[PDB]
């Protein structure tokens, strides 16, 4: 009954492949709607065309931010910041969906694919999903990341959506 969603990542308009997520619904509702709908674009926006701004080889891939592009923006689809649902799960290593913020209780639209176990953001970040299938995919792009987290190509999600 959990949601499924998949990235199309291209590089430097190239296709590269597909990642698809389970979405922990059962576990954080809200936190997974959000995702979902983001990636389905059903609110008339969301995830499709934006970029992975943010890759840190070894440490994880961070992306969402739809509206600016660079980690200063994006939205969630509830008109305003939302709340920590709960830290039930945890950061336990690669593959790892989880919500960046801003500080307590200011999650929008910005995620990250752990791509190791980063138990130190533990009761931090709400982690809400995990890939499914293409981890590959995943760290084909860590590979474009960098130490400052500057990307050499650019990394686009270039189609999203629900999977059934």
């Amino acid at each position: 009954v959990n949601p499924t969603v998949f990235f199309d990542i291209a590089v430097d308009g190239e296709p590269l492949g597909r990642v698809s997520f389970e979405l922990f619904a059962d576990k954080v509702p809200k936190t997974a709607e959000n995702f979902r709908a983001l990636s389905t674009g059903e609110k008339g926006f969301g995830y499709k065309g934006s970029c992975f701004h943010r890759i840190i080889p070894g440490f994880m891939c961070q992306g969402g931010d739809f509206t600016r592009h660079n980690g200063t923006g994006g939205k969630s689809i509830y008109g305003e910041k939302f709340e920590d649902e709960n830290f039930i799960l945890k950061h336990t290593g690669p593959g790892i969906l989880s919500m960046a913020n801003a500080g307590p209780n200011t999650n929008g639209s910005q995620f990250f694919i752990c791509t190791a176990k980063t138990e130190w953001l533990d009761g931090k970040h709400v982690v809400f999903g995990k890939v499914k299938e293409g981890m590959n995919i995943v760290e084909a792009m860590e590979r474009f990341g960098s130490r400052n987290g500057k990307t050499s190509k650019k990394i686009t999600i270039a189609d999203c959506g629900q999977l059934e």
